[PDB]
């Protein structure tokens, strides 16, 4: 059954709640982004209105085959009226098409649902500016001070320089990047751009990227693996066995594999800066784990919440254990006491 933190009180709206059958009283289902945990349940048989970004709408229609009559894409940063309620979609700085949702309840209550997001000071100059928010449904994925990682800029700079140096030293090296889902596309796009190559990938992954409204994708992606020296593979294949098997299939065109595993936070980030990251190596294969996060760090999350000054916070991640809930409520009170709201 649909949990409480996916319900918007005072409306007939749910958020990322497609795996609970027909939710009681839901006139419109909002989808924050196209990640499996959040769209779980949608298919060509869904017969209720889905509200989402245009990019998420492209993915629902092409990847899940949802009928167009049930897809309601909304522009970003635009006050829209949905079933008599004013709503705004804001960029969540997560994966392509990911949004936060502002709900203007009829009784005057204002609710911000972040979906999944990586907080950034640029959000302090969105439509949230000088907007009273009474309730915040917060992506609390990394809501603990030990969760530190670099900016996406620094990680991409490390990936670009690492890939460019390796391929310049060995023109016969292949660069491989692992992928879970949508998101973190900048990793393989920036590597291919510095190497003068297109990104080769499966037809299914190619189809997914064609839905993302990225300007000039036909410039950087392709399904012709032989024409590419930057290949996309499923994240599970980014291991020594999986990469050895892939290299045998390249027809003797390459004698070395440089592989990147885009991860979230890992325990290595407690001791190792991005500049000092080193790979796992076995023979002619090296694997880099790079902390490219599309979720807020603790400090980014704290800064955003202390700026927004919500009257109530409802976590949407790490809600399953009393220890996590107690830990998160303690930090919420700390932020409130320090900031003074
Ligand atoms: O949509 C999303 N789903 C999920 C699901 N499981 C996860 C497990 C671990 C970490 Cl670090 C991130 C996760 C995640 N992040 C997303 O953005
Ligand atoms: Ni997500």
């Amino acid at each position: 059954t649909c949990p409480f933190y996916k319900k918007i009180p005072g409306t007939g709206f749910t958020v990322d709640a497609f795996q609970y059958g027909v939710v009681e009283g839901c006139t419109a289902y909002f989808l924050t982004h196209f990640h499996s945990d959040h769209y779980a349940g949608l298919s060509k048989h869904f017969t209720f209105p889905v509200y989402c970004s245009e990019i998420t709408g492209n993915l629902l229609k092409n990847k899940l085959h949802v009928q167009e009559q049930y897809i309601h894409p909304l522009p970003l940063d635009t006050e829209c009226i949905v079933n008599g309620v004013k709503v705004v979609l804001l960029d969540a700085n997560h994966c392509p098409g990911a949004v936060m949702i502002l709900f203007y309840l009829p009784n005057g209550t204002v609710i911000l649902h972040t979906g999944d997001f990586r907080a950034d000071p640029s959000m302090e100059r969105s439509l949230l500016a000088d907007q009273k928010v009474h309730m915040l449904y917060l992506d609390t994925t990394y809501c603990s001070p030990e969760y530190t990682f670099p900016s996406q800029q620094e990680v991409i700079r490390f990936a670009i320089n690492t890939a460019f140096e390796a391929v310049t030293l060995n023109p016969h090296a292949l660069v491989v990047c692992g992928t879970y889902s949508i998101g973190k596309e900048k990793v393989f796009l920036a590597i291919a751009d510095v190497l003068g190559s297109k990104v080769g990938m499966s037809q299914e992954k190619y189809k997914t990227l064609q839905c993302l409204n990225i300007p000039e994708i036909n410039s950087l992606i392709t399904t012709d693996m032989c024409s590419s020296l930057v290949h996309l593979l499923p994240m599970m294949q980014i291991n020594f066995k999986g990469l050895q098997s892939h290299l045998k299939k390249c027809g003797g065109k390459y004698n070395q594999i440089l592989a990147f595993r885009p991860t979230g936070w890992t325990h290595s980030n407690k001791f190792t800066r991005i500049a000092d990251v080193i790979p796992q190596t076995k023979g002619n294969i090296s694997i880099y784990g790079i902390p490219y996060s599309e979720h807020s760090s603790y400090l980014e999350m704290k800064r955003f919440v202390q700026w927004l000054k919500p009257q109530k916070i409802i976590p949407t991640v790490n809600v399953g254990t009393w220890k996590s809930r107690s830990t998160m409520e303690k930090y919420f009170r700390e932020w409130k006491l320090e900031a003074g709201y």
